[PDB]
């Protein structure tokens, strides 16, 4: 009987030495198995998949543990789900644009981009370990895993369209938000003192204007205490100048021929458009904007 | 050596048989130790302990397992304020109200009786398994531990005044919400099709009104399509008329000399407005409505 080691893992933290028998498949002895990413369930093993670490299904105790404590998700379906972005997602391209880890373009993938760029410019603390391990691996080059479990976690597919305010929402409601808040006062004449607390996610996100300003302002009549380290802003795409200096980060969203596609804009020491793998500087910038990320510097 | 055999737990699940030495504190044996919420660290084990069960912090892996896995938090005060508030709430009481379980008045807790009230006429799966298990023995009538998870999972103590739009939106954070679905369309003439959606606890709270005809009648236009077993709209205490049939159940806020106090109000044959223990039927009702609860019935 010819055998070859090999490691087996859920979170290719914790590794399982394992014995394979060459004649037989990896589904025969471990059930659904991944090599980075791609499904080798009905694959017989090779001489060359000696001493490498496949993926499993959490098929135990020890497996589902181990699963749960890196992903913390119970959902069955995430480890296959993240295999399948990730075959997809390792032979994107990931170039460094203006400082920053972006995507060059593929499989509908402008807003993916254009949130691995913002998340690289506001502070967050993933809860799951896989999140927080994968976030630390993209900020320095290496995004696919990342991107993958974006994609897991969002429940979409790698080609799917979708949207960067969604995606930014699930991300944050993983994340330790705990102590931002937002304070609204009443401004009243007769109705006493009236006050609401939203804390945690629903403190870093408004809906319907782009503009700190104008939101600082109020919107029947209310004071606004913000304490979060940043603020997302979105709005229906409408034309929007972005003043250099006035904000962190924004998304623009074209959608001609109901065909969309993002950009990102970045406020340094001039204004940059990154559209992928594609950079643009420029002084000012006017464009259909549909967020405006906020930073408190502290 | 005298000796008895106890149980200690994390979860009052899985159940760790043990044997105490009846001369030593259980802290010395056990470290913080608990028995229905009473501190027992610095007391020695008496007869009548036999065969009881105890709660411990996790201190090793086999019980941060279970914690994690019952709990679903890492916090390590989690336990302790958990058993600090079960101390207290053990000692409450919870009538039957119209088939509903409440809470007499004790402690501030008018806002915890009325979520409690609401909790139990929306569908709700908690992710935790501590939440579904306290759940459903609320339900049936035995809601101290319930409620005792919701102060700690809210980061309030007994005693402390609360809010119950803001103790509902952290318990539906603990929720599977993932089919829940709000659809905004943009009303234009010449912008084209302008959509987003609200996913999951985004797509069951609205903040501004308390009308549901208003909120899907317009919300700067909006055509709006609502998909989730319920809906809890917020807006600041007014005079507002309740009329039956219309809504599921409501929060009434009173701001009496700045200590405020919440009354439940559901919509069953009739109008039944309930306040703790007690309990007062009407054909209307008038009164500063907070919070109104909106339900899907399929
Ligand atoms: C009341 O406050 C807001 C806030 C944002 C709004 C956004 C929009 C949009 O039209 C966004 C624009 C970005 C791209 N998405 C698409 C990406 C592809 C697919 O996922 C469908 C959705 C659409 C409309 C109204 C908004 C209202
Ligand atoms: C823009 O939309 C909303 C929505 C809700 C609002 C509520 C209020 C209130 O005044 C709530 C009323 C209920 C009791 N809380 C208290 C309970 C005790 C303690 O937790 C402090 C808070 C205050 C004000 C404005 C609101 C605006």
């Amino acid at each position: 009987v010819r055998t070859i080691k090999v490691f087996t893992t859920v979170d290719n933290i914790n590794l399982h030495t394992q014995v394979v028998d060459m004649s037989m498949t990896y589904g025969q002895q471990f059930g659904p198995t991944y090599l980075d990413g791609a499904d080798v369930t009905k694959i017989k093993p090779h001489n060359s998949h000696e001493g490498k670490t496949f993926y499993v299904l959490p098929n135990d105790d020890t497996l589902r543990v181990e699963a749960f404590e890196y992903y913390h998700t119970t959902d069955p379906s995430f480890l296959g789900r993240y295999m399948s972005a990730l075959n997809h997602t390792k032979k994107w391209k990931y170039p460094q644009v203006n400082g920053l880890t972006s995507i060059k373009w593929a499989d509908n993938n402008s807003y993916l981009a254009t949130a691995l760029l913002t998340l690289q410019q506001i502070e967050l603390k993933f809860n799951p370990p896989a999140l927080q391990d994968a976030y630390y691996r993209a900020r320095a080059g290496e995004a696919a895993n990342f991107c993958a479990l974006i994609l897991a976690y969002c429940n979409k597919t790698v080609g799917e369209l979708g949207d960067v305010r969604e995606t930014m929402s699930y991300l944050f409601q993983h994340a330790n938000l705990d102590s931002c808040k937002r304070v609204l006062n009443v401004v009243c004449k007769t109705c006493g003192q009236q006050q609401t607390t939203l804390k945690g996610v629903e403190a870093v996100m408004y809906m319907g204007t782009l503009s700190y300003e104008q939101f600082k302002k109020g919107v029947t009549k209310y004071l606004v205490q913000q304490e979060s380290p940043f603020v997302m802003m979105s709005a229906p795409p409408a034309q929007y100048e972005l003043k250099h200096g006035t904000f962190t980060c924004a998304s623009e969203y074209t959608g001609n021929y109901q065909c969309g596609h993002y950009k990102h804009i970045t406020s340094k020491e001039t204004l940059y458009c990154i559209d992928g793998a594609l950079l643009t500087k420029s002084s000012e910038y006017k464009g259909p904007i549909t967020d405006v990320f906020y930073k408190e510097n502290s």
